[PDB]
């Protein structure tokens, strides 16, 4: 295509927390991150006689 | 366990001092030492979705 979209993908987040005892677990988070976007041009030249 | 105990053990205290005749010996020590402690800590964490 003249534009070439950009990839996409999903990441999950989590950190081991110190649990004494009793403690409620805390709960994670996930992310996305995506690609770069490309583009083509066109170039031309000739000539006549 | 969540603690560890200690390591324990007996050495014997000890000193050569001259004895010049008739002079009464000298009598040594003992004494015990012990070892350091430890523990074990709980990590968690988790997701909902």
């Amino acid at each position: 295509p003249q534009v070439m979209d950009a990839k996409w993908a999903l990441q999950g987040n989590c950190v081991f927390l110190e649990h004494i005892e009793g403690e409620e677990i805390k709960f994670g988070t996930i992310n996305a991150e995506n690609g770069p976007v490309a583009r083509i041009q066109t170039y031309a030249t000739g000539f006549e006689y």
